[PDB]
């Protein structure tokens, strides 16, 4: 079958770690005062759950309360356990206090309120040092929780949060989040689609801390470029064929091969044959003064459909594209 794959680093970070840090299901929550809380206003909802401001009536200071859906009860101490992992960590959201929600009868997470800007609006205005600079700020939290044995896996605009006054940048979203463990196989049905990684769409399921690696490199073209997203595609076959226009086939090929997968036959009528692209290419007057040798060149190094080639986090921190970013 397929040929195993495992992390290029951290790769035993858990099965060094104590039973209780990895082992989620056996986590007992520790619950606050429901009535310290009081909702302001909804925020939105996902599949599994919905988000509101609120205050936090003990300090009068605002937070988030996610009031968790009834839906896939084993997701819920995974979020909770690794929030409580990474607590503490640079630019990860702190989780303030767990309470059951008397109407839905299910947990609700009470989260650090941060005085974000819309990415739809912020990225925009993004100037070429802003977007190191948070680019910089985002492989803080990533290494983080890479070097704490956790891959993000929904790595995406709206999941970085950012304060563009104070410039400060906050990870959100836990819900899709995994222990890694050496040889062990992921649900490929994670990340936001323009955001998967080659391997989730050729349903590679060895997968690792690389995956975030590839959904950064698709936010950092969206912003050097101002494409968002970059790869935009109508499915998750399209997907792999908008990405094959740029990366070309022949590499693509040499990827499953690697690993001795196989593309879907869906793929014969619909992935062509397609030369690897110049980054060049997607530079015009309006993006060319975000764009840079260094830029380029950082985004070479993270958008690689074989995982195991990509820059990680801490690697990415040592890129000349960052040089220019005040430490
Ligand atoms: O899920 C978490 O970890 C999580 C954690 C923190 C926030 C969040 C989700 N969502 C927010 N806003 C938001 C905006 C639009 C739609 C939705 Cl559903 C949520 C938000 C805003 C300000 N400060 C922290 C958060």
């Amino acid at each position: 079958g397929p040929v195993p794959s495992r992390a290029r680093v951290y790769t035993d970070v858990n099965t060094h770690r104590p039973r209780e840090y990895w082992d989620y299901e056996s986590h007992v929550v520790e619950w606050g005062n429901q009535d310290d809380y009081q909702l302001v206003r909804k925020l939105g909802r996902g599949k599994y759950s919905e988000v509101f401001e609120a205050i936090n009536i003990t300090n009068n200071e605002k937070v988030v309360v996610k009031i968790l859906k009834p839906v896939k009860k084993k997701k819920i101490k995974r979020e909770i356990k690794i929030l409580e992992n990474l607590r503490g960590g640079p630019n990860i959201i702190t989780l303030a206090d767990i309470v059951k929600d008397p109407v839905s009868r299910t947990p609700a997470l009470v989260f650090e309120h941060v005085n974000n800007t819309d990415f739809k609006q912020l990225y925009q205005t993004l100037t070429d040092y802003d977007i190191r600079f948070y680019m910089y700020e985002i492989l803080k939290a990533l290494d983080y929780c890479h070097s704490m044995g956790i891959m993000h896996r929904d790595v995406k605009p709206h999941n970085v949060m950012i304060d563009h006054e104070h410039r400060k940048l906050r990870l959100i979203d836990w819900g899709l989040a995994e222990f890694y463990h050496p040889g062990q196989e992921y649900n490929v049905r994670v990340a936001s689609r323009y955001f998967k990684g080659p391997e989730l769409l050729v349903d590679y399921q060895m997968y690792d801390y690389s995956l975030d690696m590839w959904s950064l490199g698709c936010m950092l073209a969206s912003m050097i470029f101002r494409k968002e997203p970059f790869f935009h595609g109508h499915d998750n076959y399209d997907q792999l064929v908008r990405i094959a226009k740029v990366l070309g086939t022949e590499d693509l090929y040499d990827y499953i091969d690697k690993y001795n997968i196989e593309l879907d036959p869906r793929f014969n009528d619909i992935l062509g044959r397609h030369s690897r692209k110049r980054w060049e290419r997607f530079v015009h007057s309006e993006n060319q003064h975000l764009v840079s040798p260094e830029a380029l060149d950082f985004l070479d190094k993270l958008l690689r459909y074989d995982h195991q080639s990509r820059l990680t986090a801490r690697e990415a921190m040592e890129h000349p594209y960052f040089y220019t970013v005040v430490k």
